[PDB]
Parts: structure tokens; sequence; C-alpha cells
């Protein structure tokens, strides 16, 4: 269809990849998935309520924080309402439905609805107004709720376009590389299931040349019948170091044994190791420069009491952390007692790791074992436990499915919290179509906020990842067909803006080189280049990718500028597109840093906050919006009235930092109109400082330069630029005499310092109860998100930091000890960091 191809071509530009391209595939798996996702899509599009979907209400079922309910006081809430005239305030009960409030507003005066001024947000459906996330946000900021009486959006804008017992063996013919001194080479063939190697065979070393021919049958111990679904054939070339690797599913999406001739273009590695890239079933799209290996496959297949002491033995095995390796005896015990182990959900990840997947009999029993789901099905949802089963350790679709089952109950605000990690978890899936993928698809189509972030998280991987881009493109294309024409329009104009600006970002960086800072000609060029973009192409308005609630209008070209960083990032400001708002929308465009890392780190910060909320703790973290738009390129939210802690020192002392503890406090008063807001700043600081002290310490990002820490004029302090630190005289975290001086302590105790410690302890202990969740989120992040090869060692930093197994008291002191390490060297580390900046 003429108009059907233009619609597909439209999808291609939004996706950033062409899913109609079969050039890179040795089979139909991707295409089979594109069609497979057709059903679960149209099913969700038909399920969602048009009105609620159009207004995408953002709500939470979580209990109101214990500290905030105190703010409720009289049990009355002030809510302002304006249409063109009326400023009149109406007092409503916390449990009152927005609709019932209209009936109350119709009495003082329904086809009209309540919207939030300056943003696109709607209070709608039946939920208590206390359950609306945006409302809770105003309270925490000590802000009054301002709502505009408005007409509901037309749901018609959301309409979607009409739609053998023999042993296994493989013949290695040879390898070929287009181009390159007397070296040696051999191929390694592994049969892998969930990172576990079932059988291994290597060829005989042959002289390394542009072509090497073997034609040898590599025979394996494993029988064809014993091959578990999701099993990978891992082919690896060896120089004794690994050169290239490629993967082929021995059993396809159709449950068929893979058969016939295959020529696979492999991936090249980097020598100096857990990486999600090594798992990909995708062949290298570049056939020009990539090594290839030819193989042949021909196999014909059409298809009660537990002794007290041992109980104590596995219970301890169940109780150990996710990163605790299971010994041989560990697994045998778990398995023989599996029916007992099935009563403990927390033991599942370890139990299914005790399964021998290279045996059909065992796998079958494993299914008989899953046949009784009672304990698991009825158990309270545990994310850290659920996600544990979604990682690289499990290739079995049925095992992974039970995890996806639990996720079904997360609803909306929890999905957003874990959305990023879940999207990354797709890389662990053996097949393109999967329960997890279908889960993400459905949830994205059901909610616009979840769908918006789904879009960008997928585009991020599609752009900079040649390994998973094909699978993700297929998933994104699926979503784009069900999201409606309105969103398709929003994404379109968001993508245009992003492309125009990135071009400017890179063109600006190419000048001024690495150093020498900013030329007057570089300032001018940007000013001109922007007005040239504002002239024609740039959309009159666009939705802010990291905050879809925000609609950005025309640029402020006078407010824009190039930053002093050696990476010459852009500082951009847009006028608010919504007339019901003055304050501009700040955004930073940077190249040369990998913002996928920043992205992941920031998402964990938001997760730590949620944990602290249930514990009735508000640490005032400031997880600013960050979106990776491509390779070493992306956008960053600008927190208003915020400056670096380094600039505050230079504003007083001078070029190179020397002491001056008092400077910190001096700045806070200067930026405080009234001591009332100064004492409020000190309060905001002591909490925020505590938050980032505990959070950063756990993630191992605790030790940072003075220039990577910022503070708002209102006292809120927050870290930035998490990209390099994870790969690059340590200090547990940053705690400085200048920070202490604001608390009243000098290298000695103060009322605020005691407050500080009590906060840290309560915050640090509240995380340890979640220890497993943090461990798996952390390890996953390293595997999917860290280009630098993640090892068993790096992932184990968070085990020590969280003091696993240590007494809650023993841990309480352990953290109070880390604080003591800070005062021991006050400026020592920061002074070296300042010395490290020059060299070297
Ligand atoms: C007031 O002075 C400055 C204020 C900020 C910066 N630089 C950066 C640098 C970065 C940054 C963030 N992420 C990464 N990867 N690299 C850099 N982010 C910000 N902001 C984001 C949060 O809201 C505040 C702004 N600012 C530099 C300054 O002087 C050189």
């Amino acid at each position: 269809s003429e108009e059907s191809q233009a619609f597909q071509r439209q999808l291609t530009a939004l996706i950033g990849y062409d899913v109609t391209d079969v050039s890179n595939v040795h089979d139909d798996e991707l295409e089979f998935t594109r069609r497979g996702l057709v059903t679960p899509r149209m099913a969700e599009v038909a399920s969602r309520d048009p009105k609620l979907y159009a207004m995408h209400p953002w709500v939470t079922s979580k209990p109101l924080p214990e500290y905030l309910w105190k703010k409720i006081a009289n049990n009355c809430i002030f809510i302002v309402i304006h249409r063109s005239t009326t400023s009149q305030t109406i007092k409503v009960s916390p449990d009152d439905t927005p609709g019932a409030i209209l009936q109350s507003f119709f009495t003082k005066m329904q086809d009209f609805v309540l919207r939030v001024c300056g943003r696109d947000e709607y209070l709608v459906g039946e939920t208590p107004i206390k359950n609306f996330q945006w409302v809770r946000h105003c309270l925490k900021n000590g802000e009054e709720i301002h709502v505009v009486l408005d007409t509901p959006p037309d749901p018609a804008l959301d309409e979607v376009r009409k739609e053998c017992d023999r042993k296994f063996r493989v013949k290695i013919r040879g390898i070929d590389i287009p181009v390159l001194t007397d070296l040696t080479v051999f191929v390694e063939a592994n049969i892998q299931h969930g990172q576990q190697v079932l059988c291994q065979r290597r060829t005989s070393p042959k002289p390394f040349t542009e072509e090497v021919l073997w034609n040898v049958w590599l025979e394996f111990s494993i029988k064809i019948k014993d091959l578990p679904k999701g099993a990978l054939l891992n082919l690896q070339i060896y120089c004794v170091r690994l050169l290239y690797y490629v993967n082929l599913l021995l059993i396809d999406h159709r449950f068929l044994l893979r058969r016939g001739e295959y020529v696979l273009h492999m991936w090249q590695i980097s020598g100096k190791s857990f990486n999600a890239d090594k798992l990909t079933s995708a062949t290298n799209p570049d056939k020009e420069n990539s090594m290839s290996i030819s193989i042949l496959l021909d196999n014909y297949c059409h298809p009660a009491e537990m002794p007290n002491q041992l109980r104590k033995q596995l219970e301890a095995i169940i109780a150990t952390d996710p990163l605790n390796p299971l010994t041989a005896e560990d697994k045998e015990l778990l398995w023989h007692f599996r029916y007992e182990s099935l009563k403990h959900p927390k033991a599942y990840p370890k139990l299914f790791s005790s399964v021998k997947w290279g045996q059909q009999e065992i796998v079958a029993k494993t299914y008989q074992l899953l046949a009784r789901r009672e304990v698991w099905d009825q158990s309270a949802l545990d994310v850290g436990l659920t996600m544990q089963l979604l990682d690289c350790n499990f290739s079995d679709e049925n095992v992974r499915a039970i995890a996806v089952q639990k996720l079904e109950s997360l609803e909306d605000d929890d999905v957003l919290h874990y959305l990023l990690q879940l999207v990354q978890a797709v890389k662990f899936e053996p097949y393109h179509d999967s329960a997890l993928a279908r889960f993400l698809l459905k949830r994205g189509l059901r909610n616009k906020r979840i769908g918006h972030f789904l879009f960008w998280f997928l585009r991020s991987e599609i752009a900079q990842s040649r390994h998973y881009q094909q699978r993700f493109a297929v998933i994104l294309e699926a979503y784009l067909r069900g999201c409606g024409t309105a969103m398709l329009h929003d994404f379109t104009q968001q993508v245009q803006v992003i492309e125009m600006l990135q071009k400017v970002t890179l063109d600006i960086k190419s000048l001024s080189a690495e150093k020498y800072d900013v030329s007057s000609q570089v300032i001018s060029q940007l000013k001109q280049k922007l007005e040239n973009l504002q002239n024609s192409q740039l959309p009159e308005s666009f939705r802010v990718p990291y905050d879809p609630g925000l609609k950005a209008g025309a640029l402020a070209i006078e407010k824009c500028k190039v930053m002093a960083s050696k990476k010459k990032p852009l500082w951009l400001e847009f006028k608010c597109a919504d007339p019901t708002a003055n304050e501009t929308i700040g955004i930073i465009f940077k190249h040369g840093d990998d913002l996928r890392q920043d992205m992941l780190i920031l998402q964990i910060l938001r997760i730590m906050e949620s944990i602290w909320e249930t514990e009735s703790l508000d640490l005032c973290l400031l997880p600013y919006g960050c979106i990776s738009t491509g390779d070493k390129i992306g956008m960053i939210e600008i927190v208003k009235d915020a400056t670096t802690i380094a600039k505050i020192q230079q504003s007083t002392v001078g070029n190179t930092g020397a002491f001056k503890d008092e400077v910190l406090n001096h700045w806070l008063k200067e930026k405080s109109p009234t001591e009332e807001k100064f004492q409020a700043a000190v309060e905001r600081f002591v909490y925020s400082c505590a938050g980032y002290c505990v959070a950063t310490f756990v993630l191992g990002i605790g030790d940072r330069h003075n220039d990577n820490i910022m503070i708002t004029e209102t006292g809120n302090l927050f870290h930035i630029d998490f990209g390099h630190i994870l790969g690059n005289e340590r200090v547990p975290f940053v705690l400085t005499p200048d920070f202490l001086f604001v608390m009243g302590t000098s290298g000695k105790t103060s009322p605020h310092f005691q407050k500080f410690q009590d906060i840290c302890v309560k915050a640090y202990l509240a995380l340890r109860h979640h220890t497993n969740l943090l461990i798996i989120l952390f390890s996953m992040m390293l595997m999917t998100g860290m280009p630098q090869l993640t090892s068993k060692e790096d992932i184990e930093y968070i085990r020590d930091a969280l003091t696993v197994g240590k007494n809650e008291e023993d841990a309480k002191k352990y953290f109070l000890d880390q604080i003591e390490v800070c005062r021991d060297k006050g400026w020592t580390v920061q002074f070296n960091w300042f010395l490290h900046l020059v060299l070297g």
C-alpha cells in the first residue's frame, strides 16, 4: 500500500533503524517477532480506557509518608483554581475524588476537568487526591496546589492506524578475515545455557591467515535430546587471548533444531569478563571488516521429612546473598530437597541454578516442580527477587516467565522506577519475542508516561548498540504502532529537535579543540547557528524527553552559551510553551561522556529515595533528568540556581583551592534573603548532604572531585557526571570542613552534626534491609551498562559496603567509622583531586 510504506518509513526515522531490512539475518526470528507482537499490541489498545489514557493520570497506591502527614495538620488542603479570572481557593479533604470536587465547585458557581498549570497533568479517575504524585511533590516543596479548570483532551487524537538419541556435533569449515606476522589461531565451540557451559570443544591450532580451513567435525558429549531450549552455540576465535565471538541458537523460536549451512560474521573484543554483549544472537552488521566463520549443522530431529541438620544447612544457603557462589554440594542439596526449597521464594534463584539443564529428565522434573506454584504465586511481590531470575543466569523461558508474572502487579509508579533496568534486562532474553518484552509492550501502551520513557530507553540502545539494536527496534516498532497518532506526533517533533541540536553540539566541539576554552568566534557561531535553526526547522514547541510533563517553546538565544568544560557541552534555555506557567526550561547537550551510565546511576538514586520514603525518610536527593540520545551523546536537565562547590571556593579563595572552610556558610547566607530561609537552607543541606553521603558510598562513586558536587541557592546539594568515576588515598564519600562548618563543627560536635549522623545511620540502615535488590540492580548495571568489562571483583564492592551478614549494630558503627575517615583527612583528598586536575 502506497500510504502504508510511508507510514513504515515514518516508523524508521522515529526508531533510528530499519526493521524491514533482512540483510543482517540468517533466519526469520525477527520478522516472526514483529508479527508475534501484533496480537499483544492490538489487545492492549483495545483494553485501555480512551479517556484515562488520553489524560494519563499519574497516581500511587503507596501509603502517605509519616513525616508528610504531619504537614496535613488540620486535615485540610489549600488548592487554587484559575480560569481566565477566578483565583479562588477551595479547601478539600485528602480523600476526596477530583470529580466530587467538581460537584463541589459547581455548587460555588461535568464536561470540564482539572489540570495542572504550566504542565500537562490531569487529576482524573477515582482516586483520593492524596494519591496523585504531583500533589505530594508540591507538599514536599512547601508549595500550594494550582489547578486550571480545563476541557478534557479528545481521545480521537489517540486513535491508531488500521492494522534423536545421537550426540550433537557441528562441522567447522573455517574462518575468514578480509585483512590483518606468524601467529596462531583456533576456534572454540561452547554449548551455553544461562552463562553455564554444558560442553566444550576446540579445533587444532592452524597458522593464522586471511583464510583458515578446518572442515573438522567437532563432536560433543551432549545428546541432541539433552539440548535445552535457549541453548547457545558459542563460537570463539583464539589468538592465548580471545579475538572474536559469535552466537547461534541451537534451538530456534519454533522449537526446531537448527539445521544446514551458516556463515556468521563475528564481533571483535577489547583486551586489557561479564558483558551483556557477549550473549547476543545478532551477527555483526558490518561484513566488510569483520571476521566470519562457516559451519555446518545436520541433525535429524522432528521434536517426606527433612532431617533437622540438613534443614539448617540449606536455610543458611537460602539466607546467603545473591553474589554468594554455590558450591557443588550446595546445588545437590538444593535439588534433592527441591520440593522443600520450593516453599521459600527467596531461594528460587539459587534452586534453579542448581538445575542441570543439559539433561531432559532433569528439566522435565524442573517443570513438574514448577507445576506447584502455590508458595510462589501467593507470595508478596519482591522486585529484587523477581529481577534476580531475569538476569544472565537463566536462559529457561518458563523460569523467567514466573518472574514476569510477579511484575504484572507492580502497577504504574513502580514500573517507572524499574523501567530502565527492565529494558536492559531484555538483553538477557535468549529469544527476540519474550514474556518480559511483551510485558514492557503492554505497560507502555496502557500508560503514556511509561510509554514515553520506554520509547527513549529503547532508542538509546538502538542508536549506540549494534548488538541489540535489531531486537529493540522490533520492540519499539511494535509500541509505535499502538501508541496513537498524538504520541507519534510528539515523538516526531522531539526527535527533530534532538537531531538538530546534536549536530550543533558536535560542530561546536570540533572547534576550540581539547583545551584553550572558549573563543569569541565560538560564542558567535553558536549564537548564529541557533537563530538559523530557530528560523526554519526547529518545531515551535516540543515535549521535554526527560520530563514529558514539560512542553518547551521557542529557544532563548541570548541565554544560551558554550560551557567551560573541555568537552564543550551546550547550555540551552527554552521559554515555557504553556501560557499558564516565566522561568525558562534549562537543558544541557553534551558529547564525549557516556550518559547511559549517568542514566543508570540516576535511576538507582530515584530507587533509593523510594526505599527511604517507605521508611519515612526524605533525604532531598536531586536526581535530575538525563537521557542518552545516542553514542557518547545526550541531554541533561538544568537544576536552577545551582552552582558547583568548586566555584564557590574560587569565588572567595582563588584559582587553586586552599582550605577556607567558612566559605561554604558565607555563600549560603549571601544567597539567603532572610535568616529564616538560611536556617531552612542549613536544614535542606544537612539532609541532602546525608543523602548523597550514604547513596554514593554504596555505589562506590563516593569519592569525587570538588567540582562534581553542586548546591542550589536553597541549600540542596547534589552530585553530577557519574560517567568516568566508576572506571577510574580514597575517601568513603565527600565530607568536608566546609560542609561541617555549616553544621557547626570544626575538625568536635554540634547539634546539626549529631542530626547529620542520626540521619545517615537511619538512611544507611534502611538500605541494608533492601540489600539484595541493590546488589542485583548494581550487578545488572555493570553487565548491561558498563563498557569496561565487569568482573566478579567489581560487582563485589557493594557486598562489603552494605556489610552483608554483619550485625545491625556492627554495621551502625561501620558507617560512623567511615564518617570518621572523612575528618581524618579534611582537604587531603580534595586537595589531591585539585592537584590531579593539573597533573598527573
Ligand atoms: C555555576 O557554574 C557552573 C554550573 C554548572 C556547571 N556544569 C554542569 C555539568 C553537568 C554535567 C552533568 N553530567 C555529566 N555527565 N557531565 C556534566 N551538569 C550540570 N547541571 C546539571 C544539574 O543542574 C545543574 C547543572 N552542570 C559548570 C559551571 O561552571 C563552570
